[PDB]
Order: C-alpha cells, then sequence, then structure tokens
C-alpha cells in the first residue's frame, strides 16, 4: 500500500496473509471461521493462510495458520480481463476466534452510497519495499465514468474503483485479494490497477463483492 501508514494493531482482525514459496503473495478476508475471501488471480500452489498477524517479521501470540483444503474460483473468472476476480479459500483448520481474529460482514446491498472507505495490506510501499507492519489508508469510491476513462473498455459491473486524487493512495503488489472496507462491511477486493502504484490519475480497481452474495453462500453451504 503506497502513501499510507501503519495500522492500529487492533483495527484489522479480519485480515489474512497469503503465503506461497516462503513469501507473501496476497491479502485475504476472513468472512467465516472456515473461509477466507480473496482474488482469483492469487491462485498459486500450496497457499498458507495466516490470521491474527500485524508484523510479518515476528512470531505473535495472536497469530493462527492454516493450509487450504479447497480453493473455489468463480466459474466465470476471466484472467485476461480480471472480470469476476473472486476466490473462496476453505481453511483446513477452522479459525480460533479472539479479539484479534474475527470475520468481516459483507455488503449485500449494491445501492450503498458510502464513498468513505479504507484499504489495508503488506504490499509494496512508496519506497518500493515490502513492509513487515500492515499498512492502512483512507480512500474514496471513484465514479464509473472516471474509471471507464482511466481504463478504456476494461471496467465491468463486477468492478469498483477507489482512490485519492490528493496524494495517490493506492493498493499495490502484495495487497491483492485484500479488503476495501466501507461502513465496517466488505465492499471490495483489491483486484488490479495502475503501474507504478498510485491512484492520483488512474484509480485502483476492486472486485464488487455485493454481486457475489448468492455464489458465496451457495459455496459455504456445499
Ligand atoms: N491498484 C493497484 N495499483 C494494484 C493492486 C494490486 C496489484 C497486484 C496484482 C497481483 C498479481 C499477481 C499476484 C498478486 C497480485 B497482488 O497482490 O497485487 C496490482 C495493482
Amino acid at each position: 500500500l503506497v502513501h499510507g501508514g501503519p495500522c492500529d494493531k487492533t483495527s484489522h482482525p479480519y485480515q489474512a496473509a497469503l503465503y506461497t514459496s516462503g513469501h507473501l503473495l496476497c491479502g485475504g478476508v476472513l468472512i467465516h471461521p472456515l473461509w477466507v475471501l480473496t482474488a482469483a488471480h492469487c491462485k498459486k500452489p500450496n497457499l498458507q493462510v495466516f490470521l491474527g498477524k500485524h508484523n510479518l517479521g515476528q512470531q505473535e501470540s495472536s497469530q493462527e495458520q492454516s493450509s487450504v483444503v479447497r480453493a473455489v474460483i468463480h466459474p466465470d473468472y476471466d484472467a485476461a480481463s480480471h472480470d469476476q476476480d473472486i476466490m473462496l479459500l476453505r481453511l483446513a483448520r477452522p479459525a480460533k476466534l479472539s479479539e484479534l481474529i474475527q470475520p468481516l460482514p459483507l455488503e449485500r446491498d449494491c445501492s450503498a452510497q458510502t464513498t468513505s472507505c479504507h484499504i489495508l495490506g503488506w504490499g509494496k510501499t512508496a519506497d518500493g519495499d515490502f513492509p513487515d507492519t500492515i499498512q492502512c489508508a483512507y480512500i474514496h469510491l471513484v465514479s464509473r465514468e472516471e474509471c471507464e476513462h482511466a481504463y478504456p473498455g476494461q471496467i465491468t459491473q463486477n468492478m469498483l474503483c477507489a482512490g485519492d486524487e490528493k496524494y495517490g493512495k493506492d493498493s499495490c503488489q502484495g495487497d491483492s485479494g485484500g479488503p476495501l472496507v466501507c461502513g465496517d462491511h466488505l465492499r471490495g477486493l483489491v483486484s488490479w490497477g495502475n503501474y507504478p502504484c498510485g491512484s492520483k490519475e488512474k484509480p485502483g480497481v476492486y472486485t464488487n463483492v455485493c454481486r457475489y452474495t448468492n455464489w458465496i453462500q451457495k459455496t459455504i453451504q456445499a
């Protein structure tokens, strides 16, 4: 996350860290003791999910670990266009809940007009380095028209755009699958965006979670 700052250790209990080959690949969202919601482009071999983490460089008393039993990619995910970029991860071991491990409620209502959001993760910071401490930033939901102009013919109804014209607060490499939180509900998933990271002109693109209400439930019920 570029142009943000360290999160408060207690303000992100739903945050997941996804590892592959000994390094952080993506973020994720705990939405159920058995399920982490992430981006479909985060599918990599032998994913290890870490819950209750704040500082990646140190073993913490609150952290929990789990292998993936089943990675469920949306049937209509299109890798070339990033459309329907959502994946459900079934945890091998259900998450042991505490004050630092809790699921985030999803936004079911597509009509919701809360523009004031926040992003978080352990992705590349302004200096081009990967932080050990989780980063936060307040960003705003950009218009469909503004996004459509920034990325011609690449924005679908399954995508949301959020940024900050003021300082260019954006998600970055390593923040993918992570949350876009609006009104203490999951509004989006870090999907893709401008390179180098920065939303001063071209906003960050997020999977639009409200559209997947039915598929999520149907997957968890299976
Ligand atoms: N809004 C942006 N500027 C933005 C955010 C996240 C990404 C990557 C995409 C990715 C690809 C492959 C593996 C992981 C990721 B991810 O963590 O972030 C790229 C751009």
